[PDB]
């Protein structure tokens, strides 16, 4: 049968001193990761859409919504690492 590849997306502004290890990390393994202005006026819709109801500013990833940045390292070095990769890709 055909592919199946999923998105990442991160729900923040562009002025994340600590996001740099999320971004880095998924660019480090060659994926597309979309960086979504903090503006709730998209973000909001977009997070709302993305899983159902949200306003908040966190980590998505295809149809999970992490939370922290250091969190997607933890649990991909805790063995979440297939999901993660698996989400990203």
């Amino acid at each position: 049968g055909p592919g199946s590849m999923k998105e990442i997306i991160l729900y923040t502004r562009p002025n994340c001193p600590y996001c740099k290890r999320a971004r880095d990390l998924l660019d480090k393994k060659g994926v597309k990761y979309t960086d979504i202005d903090a503006s709730t006026s998209l973000r909001q819709e977009m997070v709302q859409r993305a899983n159902g109801r949200n306003t908040f500013p966190q980590i998505f990833i295809g149809d999970y919504h992490v939370g922290g940045c250091d969190d997607l390292y933890a649990l991909e070095n805790k063995g979440k690492l297939d999901s993660l990769l698996q989400d990203v890709h």
